[PDB]
DNA sequence: GTCGG
DNA sequence: GCTGATGCGC
DNA sequence: CCGACGGCGCATCAGC
């Protein structure tokens, strides 16, 4: 599965210049369709003809696997990593809370590298603060041993506060996998319905902080945390990583469609989306009608409740 | 940049 | 001070 | 040729 990586990587490069650099969100897009298709692809390529035969592979992502394949670089990668604006303003919206238009202002005025970025704290807001201060620890994967214990902090502090919430991990985590990016945490609460916040989230939130589970806060309000977690790690241990963790208030009876939802694979779900008269989103499903209006979404009490509806579990997702 | 109405 | 627009992460 | 390409919660900015 690495077999046109040089190809891959490459587009994906290329995919992040548009992205942070050009600020051509579907141009990025569109390098990245090519590069996930291409990777998929169970053959070494020998040609953009034979490429762009796949869908999201054009005439100009083929012609520069033709230049790559006969030369091994691609003239403008080349000439745009020399760059000292653009590679600036490419590699600092890897801190978490810098986007393509915030790292543009900064190479403006002359702040290009992370030691710039210290040396100006007053000039970044909270968010870009806290994604300086844990820059490493944010490009770092989780081990799925790991998860499990922050999984076991997250549920028994969840049940202490109140035993009538329901908090459940998903991710890739739940899917099985051997690692994961972040945490992402769907919880709910009997008494938040649709139509219902008495600081159900915060509480939580609070008790986390509390047992010094949650380190640090990018942002939080009524129904979405955003923040970071550590493990703790005995007397004379090295620390864990500081880690991504968010945290969704979801009411009960879009629950599942949330855990759905957030479970993923990203791959699977806008799949089994468009897959019959039914539409998707992260909270409901609805049926359609004549011209496709959408109608009533219907009641959900578990995830397969779901797995009725289309005629159609998260270790194969 | 690629797709498709 | 308040409303809506934009930036951002995912 | 020429528009679509994803949408939503929170923080913060621009404007009144
Ligand atoms: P994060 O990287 O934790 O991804 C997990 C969930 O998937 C959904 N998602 C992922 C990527 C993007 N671009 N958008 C998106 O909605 C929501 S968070
Ligand atoms: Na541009
Ligand atoms: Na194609
Ligand atoms: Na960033
Ligand atoms: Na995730
Ligand atoms: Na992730």
């Amino acid at each position: 599965e690495t077999l046109n990586g040089g190809i891959t990587d490459m587009l994906t490069e290329l995919a992040n210049f548009e992205k942070n650099v050009s600020q051509a969100i579907h141009k990025y897009n569109a390098y990245r369709k090519a590069a996930s298709v291409i990777a998929k692809y169970p053959h070494k390529i020998k040609s953009g003809a034979e490429a762009k035969k796949l869908p999201g592979v054009g005439t100009k992502i083929a012609e520069k696997i033709d230049e790559f394949l006969a030369t091994g670089k691609l003239r403008k990668l080349e000439k745009i990593r020399q760059d000292d604006t653009s590679s600036s303003i490419n590699f600092l919206t890897r801190v978490s809370g810098i986007g393509p238009s915030a790292a543009r202002k900064f190479v403006d005025e002359g702040i290009k590298t992370l030691e710039d970025l210290r040396k100006n704290e007053d000039k970044l807001n909270h968010h870009q603060r806290i994604g300086l201060k844990y820059f490493g620890d944010f490009e770092k994967r989780i081990p799925r041993e790991e998860m499990l214990q922050m999984q076991d902090i997250v549920l028994n502090e969840v049940k202490k506060v109140d035993s009538e919430y329901i908090a459940t991990v998903c991710g890739s985590f739940r899917r099985g996998a051997e690692s994961s990016g972040d945490m992402d945490v769907l919880l709910t609460h009997p008494s938040f319905t649709s139509e219902s916040q008495p600081k159900l989230l915060h509480q939580v939130v609070e008790q986390l902080q509390k047992v010094h589970f949650i380190t640090d806060t990018l942002s939080k309000g009524e129904t979405k945390f955003m923040g970071v977690c550590q493990l703790p790690s005995k007397n004379d241990e090295k620390e864990y990583p500081h880690r991504r963790i968010d945290i969704r208030l979801i009411p009960k009876d879009q629950y599942y469609c949330g855990v759905l939802y957030f479970t993923g694979s990203d791959i699977f779900n806008k799949n089994m989306r468009a897959h019959k008269g039914f539409t998707i989103n992260e909270y409901t499903i609805r049926p359609l009608g004549v011209t496709g209006v959408a109608g009533e979404p219907l009641p959900v009490d578990s995830e397969k409740d779901i797995f009725d509806y289309i005629q159609w579990e998260p270790k194969d997702r």
